[PDB]
C-alpha cells in the first residue's frame, strides 16, 4: 500500500553471443461468467457437422497470450538480430506481475462510480506438470500488445476434450484449476517466478547460396554414366539401343546428385490477382485437407513447404502459408488489401513448391510391345537422402509451440514455424477473488451468485535470454540485408499514425544472410 | 532378372577407355543389386497394393496399386553398397532438417 512493487524494466541488450530482452507493459483483469464454469460443446455451435465438433468448458479464469515476437522485441532490434546472426534460440525466461489494483464498481441509476478495493486479492499459478490442455501454440489472438505504451485485457480461458460431435465420450476428462496451488496475492504484494528452456536446434535463420540441383562443379564431369539413349537415332530404324553419357557441363540436370528435396504435400495454386483464379468456390472443397475420425479438416496453416517458384509472385499456396491482417481487420471476408500474405520465395533451394507437382515415376514396366508409362507424383512421404528447412519466423507471428506428449513424434519442428519443446514454458492463469455480494440475513442452503463487478491491473515483466550465431562467412560480395526503404514516405514504417495507433508495414523473415548451403 | 535393371537406379562405370557420350553397354560396368532383395524392394517393381474405397454388399471391393511410397515406423532397410570403383564418402548439407543422411 505504502510501497510500489518493481520498477519498469523493459529494454534490450547485446552482450555478444547472448541477447537479453524483456517487455514491461500493463494489463487489466475482468471477471468472467460471474466466476462460473460452463459446458461449451457443439450445442453452442449452431451449424457445423462432425467437421467443427468441439466439447469443452469455460473456466472463469484467464491466461496469458505473449507467444509472439513483435510483442517481445522492438522492430529495430529484430532487424538487428536478423541482419547479423545466422541462428538463434531462447535460453532463459522470467516472469513478474505486480502493482496490482482492484477496483470495485457500483452502478447506481446508470450513474456508475469506480472506487478502489485494496481489501480484495487475486490468485494465480503456473502449470509445470503440464496437466492442463496446453492452449497457446494455437496462436490465438489477444497477444501482448505488439506495442509497449498500449495496455490490454487478458482473454478468458476454455478448453476442449474428445467428443462425438454434440456429445462427449466418457474418456472426456474434466478440469478445474481451482484444484491447484495459487499464489494468493493481495495488492502491494508482488509476484514472480522463474523458467528455463532446454536444448533445441537454432532456427536456421539463413538463406542458402546454392541448390540441390546445383551443388556440383561445372568445369568437370562425372566419371559416372547414365542412360541417355533409349533408342538409336541412327535414322528411321530407331531400334532399342543403349547409349550412355557422363556429367555433361550442359547436361547437369541429367547429372548425378547425392541428396534429395525434403518431403512434400500438393497444395492448390491460387493467385493474388482475381482474373487468374477459376470461378468456383473451392475454398473448402478444392482445398488440401486431411481426415480424422470423420472430422475432416484443413491441413495447414501449413505443411513443410516453399510457396512458389521463380517470378510467380501472383500465385501462392491456397492454405500453405500464413496470413496477417494489417492493423484494423474485421473477422471475415476482408480483402487482400488488408492482410499481409507471407511470400516464401526463399526456400526454393531445398523445399519444393506445394502448389507445384513434386516428381514423376514409372507407372508399370515398359517393354518392346507395350509402351513405357510415366506417372506423375504430387504427394510424397519422406526417405533417407532428404533434407529441408522448416517454416520461417515472422515476428508478426508465433514464437514457439507445444510438443504433444506422446510416443511417436518426428522432427517435432512446428508447422507454424518456431520452436517445439517436450517441456515448454508453462501457462499462466489468473482470476479475480470472488467477492460475494451482500449475503442473505437468514440462512440459505443454496450457494452464492451475487458478487461485485471488479477488476485489476498491473505490470507484466518477462526476461527472455537469447543465444545466437553470427555470420562468419567470407562472402566477398555484399550479401543482402533488410532495411526500411530509404526514400520519403507519408507515414514512417512501424511509426504511429497521427492517432497513436501504429501498425506494421510488412512482415519479416530471417533467411536473409547468404549462408553457403 | 539379370536382364532388367533400374533405368537410373544404380551406378554406371565405364571400363578404361570410355568417351563422353552414347558409348555402349560393351564398355561400362553396370552395378547389379541382386543382393538387397531381402530388405529393400525393387524400384523397377511395384511396391504394394492398398484399398481404394470401402467395399460393401452392393458396391464391389476395390484394390488400388501402390508404386510410390513414403516411410513409416516398422520399416528397416540398408543404403546403397560401396563399389570401390566409386565414391568413398560424401558431404552432408548443413541444414536443420535431415534424415538418415546416409548418401
Ligand atoms: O507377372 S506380372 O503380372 O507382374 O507381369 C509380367 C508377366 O505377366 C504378364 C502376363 O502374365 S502371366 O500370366 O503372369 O504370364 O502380364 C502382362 O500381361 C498380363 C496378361 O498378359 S498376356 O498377354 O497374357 O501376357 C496383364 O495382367 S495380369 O497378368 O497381371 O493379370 C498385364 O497387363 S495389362 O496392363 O493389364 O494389360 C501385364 O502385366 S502387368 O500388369 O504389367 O504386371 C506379361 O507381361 S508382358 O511382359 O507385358 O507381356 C509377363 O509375362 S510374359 O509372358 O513374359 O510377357
Ligand atoms: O460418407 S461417405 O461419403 O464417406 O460415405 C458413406 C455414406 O455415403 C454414401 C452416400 O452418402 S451420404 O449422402 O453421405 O449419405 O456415399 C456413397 O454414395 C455416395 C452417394 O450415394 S448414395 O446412393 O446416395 O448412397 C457417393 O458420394 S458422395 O456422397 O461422397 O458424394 C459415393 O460413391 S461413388 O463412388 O461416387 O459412386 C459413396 O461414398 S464414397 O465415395 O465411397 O465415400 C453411402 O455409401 S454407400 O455405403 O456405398 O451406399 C454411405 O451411406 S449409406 O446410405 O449408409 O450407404
Ligand atoms: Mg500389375
Ligand atoms: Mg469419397
Amino acid at each position: 500500500v505504502g510501497n510500489s512493487s518493481g520498477n519498469w524494466h523493459c529494454d534490450s541488450t547485446w552482450m555478444g553471443d547472448r541477447v537479453i530482452t524483456t517487455s514491461t507493459r500493463t494489463w487489466a483483469l475482468p471477471t468472467y461468467n460471474n466466476h462460473l464454469y460452463k459446458q461449451i460443446s457443439n450445442s453452442t455451435s449452431g451449424g457445423s457437422s462432425n467437421d467443427n465438433a468441439y466439447f469443452g468448458y469455460s473456466t472463469p479464469w484467464g491466461y496469458f497470450d505473449f507467444n509472439r515476437f513483435h510483442c517481445h522485441f522492438s522492430p529495430r532490434d529484430w532487424q538487428r538480430l536478423i541482419n547479423n546472426n545466422w541462428g538463434f534460440r531462447p535460453k532463459r525466461l522470467s516472469f513478474k506481475l505486480f502493482n496490482i489494483q482492484v477496483k470495485e464498481v457500483t452502478q447506481n441509476e446508470g450513474t456508475k462510480t469506480i472506487a478502489n478495493n485494496l481489501t480484495s486479492t487475486i490468485q494465480v499459478f503456473t502449470d509445470s506438470e503440464y496437466q492442463l490442455p496446453y492452449v497457446l501454440g494455437s496462436a490465438h489472438q489477444g497477444c501482448l500488445p505488439p506495442f509497449p505504451a498500449d495496455v490490454f485485457m487478458i482473454p478468458q480461458y476454455g478448453y476442449l476434450t474428445l467428443n462425438n460431435g454434440s456429445q462427449a465420450v466418457g474418456r472426456s476428462s474434466f478440469y478445474c484449476l481451482e484444484y491447484f496451488p495459487s499464489q494468493m496475492l493481495r495488492t502491494g504484494n508482488n509476484f514472480q517466478f522463474t523458467y528455463t528452456f532446454e536444448d533445441v536446434p537454432f532456427h536456421s535463420s539463413y538463406a542458402h547460396s546454392q541448390s540441390l540441383d546445383r551443388l556440383m562443379n561445372p568445369l568437370i564431369d562425372q566419371y559416372l554414366y547414365y542412360l541417355s539413349r533409349t533408342q538409336t537415332t541412327g535414322g528411321t530404324t530407331n531400334t532399342q539401343t543403349l547409349g550412355f553419357s557422363q556429367g555433361g557441363p550442359n547436361t547437369m540436370a541429367n547429372q548425378a546428385k547425392n541428396w534429395l528435396p525434403g518431403p512434400c504435400y500438393r497444395q492448390q495454386r491460387v493467385s493474388k490477382t482475381s482474373a487468374d483464379n477459376n470461378n468456383s468456390e473451392y475454398s473448402w472443397t478444392g482445398a488440401t485437407k486431411y481426415h480424422l475420425n470423420g472430422r475432416d479438416s484443413l491441413v495447414n496453416p501449413g505443411p513443410a513447404m516453399a510457396s512458389h517458384k521463380d517470378d510467380e509472385e501472383k500465385f501462392f499456396p491456397q492454405s500453405g502459408v500464413l496470413i496477417f491482417g494489417k492493423q484494423g481487420s474485421e473477422k471475415t471476408n476482408v480483402d487482400i488489401e488488408k492482410v499481409m500474405i507471407t511470400d516464401e520465395e526463399e526456400i526454393r533451394t531445398t523445399n519444393p513448391v506445394a502448389t507445384e507437382q513434386y516428381g514423376s515415376v514409372s507407372t508399370n514396366l515398359q517393354r518392346g510391345n507395350r509402351q513405357a508409362a510415366t506417372a506423375d507424383v504430387n504427394t510424397q512421404g519422406v526417405l533417407p537422402g532428404m533434407v529441408w528447412q522448416d517454416r520461417d519466423v515472422y515476428l508478426q507471428g508465433p514464437i514457439w509451440a507445444k510438443i504433444p506428449h506422446t510416443d511417436g513424434h518426428f522432427h517435432p519442428s512446428p508447422l507454424m514455424g518456431g520452436f517445439g519443446l517436450k517441456h515448454p514454458p508453462p501457462q499462466i492463469l489468473i482470476k479475480n477473488t470472488p467477492v460475494p455480494a451482500d449475503p442473505p440475513t437468514t440462512f440459505n442452503q443454496s450457494k452464492l451468485n451475487s458478487f461485485i463487478t471488479q477488476y485489476s491491473t498491473g505490470q507484466v515483466s518477462v526476461e527472455i535470454e537469447w543465444e545466437l550465431q553470427k555470420e562468419n562467412s567470407k562472402r566477398w560480395n555484399p550479401e543482402i540485408q533488410y532495411t526500411s526503404n530509404y526514400y520519403k514516405s507519408t507515414s514512417v514504417d512501424f511509426a504511429v499514425n497521427t492517432e497513436g495507433v501504429y501498425s506494421e508495414p510488412r512482415p519479416i523473415g530471417t533467411r536473409y544472410l547468404t549462408r553457403n548451403l
